[PDB]
RNA sequence: AUGGG
RNA sequence: CCCACUC
């Protein structure tokens, strides 16, 4: 994407001028003026595209020889366009510096604060003209847009007699107007030098004046100071071509439109005779300009844009469109403080598995690193097996690793260490590397900073300068920075990715417990409905801390029970609450108990006495807690429960958000819920199928949801699976993930063992743990109905060619896998 | 509070300028510069006061006598002045006209739109510097008030100038015309000397380089080089003394105001000394070197080019003043929909409201129709709006020599404030009129948040029988009338009138409505629910509302569904809406309902269980099918002396709690509050204490902040059956007088025997100058009855006589706007 | 012929 | 000198 530029390889986008001459005494010393008009238009539009493109340098070279910026300066009208183009200080986004015979403008992307108008893109002229009292005003960026926003929600006996002179035809030599210009009036007088051009220059600024605010009368042929009639000869210009000019002049006029009709400008050009003595002598012609709907331009905007490395001019319709124009950012102070703390305790490397994993393969590159740091008290390195791929741009085999340093009075470096010193495209990676990850930190983190990142590239067995300002001054910068960086991680896919969206699901799970835990004070005995994919486990175990916390209770009186044991271990490890299967439950004596909890109730078996029935008497001895979750797409076990009707089962919720999975995994959750409503099956009700939204259902899936995989193949032998299974595991523990990240599930139990011995061998071509390891670092390799109520970021789903899909997807976080 | 200003008697604050050339040549062809930038700085003052404090009229004499303004024009320097004071448009905040030998100028009232930025007030130059690159600009409104809100929120390059600039100071000896070899840039500034005035010019520099030093990054200013050179030049022996020194500038830089969103309060740091230059080893003359380190807040040069009115002066505004005013509900949401309802604006015929007050008018004068007709007349479109005093309805004043006052609004008219007087004798009328359209206009803007031109002219009416303004501020279109008539039902919410009553209604119309559409939702979580209900939250449209609901959720028709309370008139007040069976629990018991479905329960908390269980009866009704038993509970209005057939609070569950719905007055709500905590500070017997638990003071704030509106509630005690009686009948009459009717009137006794003496006793008192009881509340009579009667209704005004306690709330509850407690 | 640097 | 309205 970026050009080669050998001599100074900057990673943004350069601007190269030509030449330019410098000084403050050597500008205010020129003949022809025209060339250094030009010159600072050249670096004037220059600047403009590059903070309307993400920033970039200028590059430009000095005439003098002797030329020294210190002792020279840089200009006069330029630090004036300078100032008319940034009114609020133009420091923020332009720095100078001279390598040499060059001039360097370093240019600022440009992004309001939060303390400014919304302007969102910068401009020389908006080129839309009002009217003030008598003169044509050029609006500025911010008043253009006011207008814009105006017309989007959508004194005076001096335009009397102007429609009188625009009534009358004959006229006779010197007519002293009796009206003066006004907000509705304005005149001009011939030039026999050049007519027809001046009145194509002349107009525009006239038209749009009159059809921005009101409408006026433009006449030709009239004097300022003696106020007659005078006109040019009649051999001089023939009127209808005059009239046929002015008509394809205003039809070009450039025009914006907020309504739905699209009108034409809608003018008057009329042609009078100014005659002397009853002779013809002249013409003045008078253009009736009605108040216009919407925004009438007279040329362009000056607004320069980058494409195709080419500085262009925006246009009308694009310049109004830029002009204008989650709870990742709600978090992302929290996220940046737990995951990337500020301290000044030596330099943290991150993320742990990545970096023990580079480390234990390379020991020479945790001393290289330690080195290549030094000198540096403080800071922190980020390590990526592909920092492009991470962004989302390319993935290179010649590269080992990718690090990124973060360090206060310093700059940000990228290091790229290379397996093969020779390979000639690292340095062309690097940068390119840099560029994208500097625009994504930009357009995505909302960095409003001066940040620069310094290619390097590195060997196993084993300089561009930048303006002081565009160092990370002090630690708030680097919050800032990092906070950047957590944005851009979270919408992106990689092993950080996954770590910092299990984070943010954690911190979203507490806000939701906190919203749930304000129906305890409101009812007693509930049936909250649950859509597939909301974790009902984590919203129980801190709805029972809640219930000790709100009523004053022993954690041993509040009873926890579910259906499948490995549940119920889960639960028993996390809470200090006592947790039981529903078997246990049965036939066991609990007389000190008060409230009671019930999940995946759903596969709770009547055949061995009344479950409701003792939860009842036992939560009405005192009226206790009898909360029940229930998702009704999950039913396993034939037999029925002891659950009343539906229509019996009141109060309820339905709780819509709380989807901690992948946006992928999500459209699958949604499309099987779809069948599943389509065809109801027998054991599902119809009335219990029909508190489910899937409005509400996609309204929480881009709310919550993160980018991840999903990926299902179909027609696949045996030994091909697990060969399948080996390499991606392989692929991933090379990223940096763990083995407690992993989990093979088999739709049919009987199908484990052999499922089993084909991974031993593909994995020996290139330990697995029971249900009651998902805590364990090993793989867990059981069935469905073994992992009810578990989770794992990646899930392999191994199932012989088919509703099932939603018990699989549910068990995954991020990555699913769907063999067949 | 205008002044007299016989000659041109506007309602606005008018400004006068003086003795003002005028015209497009005049000004130009004119030498004494002083007078012509006295002049425009004059006028452009005399504008920006007038933007900053409401509006008003400049006027000025005009020099030239044959001056006519479509001739000869405005200026060109006054115009030049006007687009440096309003950057984006002057037209929509001056106009012009001229009158005579007088050149007056409107000016409208700067408000900004929901477009542009917060910029609260008009500045014509803030006076508080930047550096730039090589230079010091004076920051626009804009850019300041940006800086303000930012600084509250908390090979060679350019930055190599500073070094070789730092070390300028450590340079104790120096040498004639030494080379310097730094050029200025953003930390360095170097200026000539003057050999005419060294001191003053010095003093004129140094603020406006000062401030932006201390405001963009800091450096130093030195005197005594050339910019062509880089020359030590500086002053001679003779024409400096050592008194301008470090001492000297220590107090012109501390005259620089300064502002400070820190606590520390540091004045700026500046260090002075002095280099001295030696042509051939002799002493020959000083320069001067400043060191500004930058500063934690804004530094200002001067005072901030502002101005105000302040007693009718054009008062310049300090630096703190400045910032202060540069960075400084439902009503806004239903004006829509209560404007439109109310005041339809539309063309087939003149509206004359409120139709109360109207009648009244036109029954106690019957030729005031005929003159009101001839008054508007030619016209086809409009609203005339009524009131006993227009000065008092805004809050202002109540006069006795006023009959009735009008407004008109209408298109392509501007409004129009007629003031009817009885005698024609009394000489004050025209300055009240005056006044008063100027309060209102005030109102309209402050209040009610209108933005365009608006004029109202008054006019003085008398029984037995000119002011111009621009056509910019006359009503245009429809759009227009109805925007202004938004700003007038916003004004009028926030007063106590008649209107304002009648708009208060039908707005607690609207949020009950929107709140029984909230509460819909829980017919679709819940069967049997138990709702709490607040003082003075009108439950009974609540429940009219859940079951308009019921109706539609479940398809069934209104027979099965029941509404049970206890009071007979209650019950027929419920009937006469809703079409659903509603009888009261007496007779709910002792019957058979079979077709019912569902069951609405009101007033559950006088129920009693002397009859059999009514609970349980509605229980097995309900669970035969689930229906629905929704039970609406006031703990806090306790009447019955019996004990309940409710389950225990603590199986009172699903429950919630509706705060919200106040829908009285600021002070009845507040007598409330106040009610609620003697009441929770020694609880009663009859209401058990777990239940005086789910009611907090700060959601009552909440709720009557966002929505009770202001009203009247007066206590008087030590009185006697005759004063109580004359208290009233004075207060009905004139009542009556300020456009009421009695269906709006309830006189309340504690005691029912105290009913037939308050009886008569009021008729003898109304006699020097028909009723009806608790069930006549939808008749167009006073009721006389007792609270417990009456408990469940309300009305407008209440009296409460009683004896000479907790039982202030139901007297409050009653009461919706007026509450007179007489003991 | 009008203001800001 | 630079810039803005401006015949
Ligand atoms: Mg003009
Ligand atoms: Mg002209
Ligand atoms: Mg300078
Ligand atoms: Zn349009
Ligand atoms: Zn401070």
């Amino acid at each position: 994407s970026l050009k080669t530029d050998t001599e100074m390889p900057y990673p943004e986008v350069i601007v190269d001028v030509g030449r330019v001459i410098f000084g403050e005494e050597n500008r205010k010393k020129m003949t022809n003026s025209c060339l250094k008009r030009s010159e600072n238009s050249r670096i004037i539009r220059a600047i403009c595209a590059l903070l309307n493109s993400g920033g970039g340098v200028i590059k430009a070279e000095i005439d003098d020889k002797t030329y020294s910026y210190q002792c020279h300066g840089l200009g006069q009208d330029l630090e004036t366009s300078f100032q008319k183009l940034l009114p609020s200080g133009s420091q923020k986004y332009l720095d100078y510096m001279q390598q040499g015979h060059n001039l360097l403008i370093f240019v600022k992307s440009w992004s309001p604060d939060v303390f400014s108008l919304p302007l969102r893109i910068c401009s020389l002229r908006s080129n839309l003209y009002r009217r003030d009292v008598t003169s044509a005003i050029n609006l500025s960026a911010s008043s253009a847009l006011e207008l814009l926003r105006e017309k989007g929600f959508r004194e005076e006996d001096m335009r009397i007699l102007a429609s009188e002179f625009f009534k009358k035809d004959k006229l006779m030599y010197k007519e002293k107007l009796n009206f003066t210009e006004s907000t509705h009036v304005e005149f001009k007088r011939f030039t026999t030098k050049k007519v027809i051009p001046r009145i194509k220059e002349m107009l525009p600024h006239y038209v749009s004046a009159f059809a921005n605010t009101q409408g006026g009368y433009v006449l030709i042929g009239v004097d300022d100071k003696s106020k007659e009639v005078v006109g040019c000869k009649w051999e001089k210009v023939n009127p209808d071509l005059l009239k046929k000019e002015i008509e394809n002049c205003i039809e070009k006029l450039p025009t914006f439109h907020f309504c739905c009709e699209k009108p034409k400008v809608n003018f008057t050009t009329k042609i009078l005779n100014v005659y002397q003595k009853d002779v013809l002598d002249g013409y003045v012609c008078v253009i009736q300009v009605e108040p216009f709907c919407c925004v009438v331009f007279a040329e362009a905007p000056d607004s320069w844009i980058m494409k195709d490395n080419s500085v262009t001019r925006l246009t009308a319709e694009q310049w109004v469109v830029m002009m204008l124009d989650i709870k990742v950012h709600k978090f992302k102070e929290a996220l940046q403080r737990h995951l990337f703390p500020v301290t000044q305790e030596e330099v943290q490397f991150k993320p742990e598995s990545l970096c023990k994993k580079l480390f234990s393969d390379h020991k020479e590159l945790e001393g290289l690193m330690k080195t290549l740091i030094h000198p540096c008290s403080q800071g922190i390195v980020i390590f990526s097996r592909s920092w492009a791929g991470d962004v989302g741009f390319r993935k290179e085999q010649n590269v080992l690793c990718d690090a990124l340093l973060i360090a206060v009075n310093s700059p940000v470096v990228l290091y790229t260490i290379l397996i093969d010193p020779n390979w000639p495209g690292g340095l062309e990676y690097a940068r390119n590397t840099a560029h994208q990850l500097k625009q994504k930190l930009q357009t995505v983190g909302g960095y409003t900073g001066k940040v620069c990142i310094i290619p390097r590239l590195i060997h196993l067995s084993s300089p561009l300068r930048y303006p002081r300002s565009y160092r990370l001054a002090d630690e708030e910068e680097m919050e800032d920075l990092l906070q950047a960086l957590v944005v851009v991680s979270l919408s992106s896919r990689s092993l950080l990715s996954d770590q910092m969206g299990c984070e943010f699901f954690n911190l979203l799970i507490m806000e939701q417990s906190q919203l749930l835990s304000e129906s305890l004070q409101k009812t007693r005995e509930l049936f909250i409905y649950c859509f597939p994919g909301v974790r009902k486990t984590a919203l129980a175990i801190k709805i029972m801390e809640k219930i000790k916390d709100l009523f004053h209770c022993k954690p041993k009186e509040i009873l926890y029970v579910c259906e499948s044991d490995s549940l119920k271990d889960f639960v028993t490890q996390q809470t200090t609450c006592q947790a039981v299967t529903r078997k246990t439950f049965m036939q066991g004596e609990f007389l000190k108990i008060k409230h009671i909890v019930m999940d995946e109730t759903e596969n709770f078996c009547s055949k061995y006495g009344n479950w409701y029935m003792k939860a009842k008497n036992i939560t009405h001895p005192h009226h206790g807690i009898l909360w029940l979750f229930l998702d009704p797409f999950q039913i396993h076990h034939a037999d029925v429960n002891g659950l009343p009707p539906p229509s019996a089962q009141f109060p309820r919720k339905t709780i819509t958000s709380g989807i901690h999975c992948a946006l992928e995994i999500a459209k699958v959750m949604k499309e099987e819920m779809k069948r599943i409503k389509e065809n109801p099956p027998s054991n599902m009700s119809p009335d219990t199928l029909a508190l489910f939204s899937e409005t509400a259902y996609e309204e929480a899936t881009c709310a919550q949801a993160l980018p991840g995989v999903c990926e299902t193949k179909t027609n696949l032998t045996t030994e091909q699976i697990a060969n399948y299974v080996a390499r991606k595991c392989h692929s991933l523990f090379q990223c940096g993930y763990l083995p407690k990240d992993i989990a093979i599930l088999c739709r049919r139990g009987e199908d484990r063992g052999r499922y089993r011995l084909a991974l031993l061998k593909a994995m020996e071509l290139i330990v697995f743990s029971p249900a009651t390891g998902v805590w364990g670092s090993h793989i867990v390799l059981d069935s469905i109905q073994q992992f009810s109520g578990l989770e794992r970021t990646v899930v392999f789903g191994l199932s012989p060619e088919e509703f099932h899909k939603l018990c699989f997807a549910s068990r995954a976080i991020k990555h699913l896998y769907l063999l067949y």
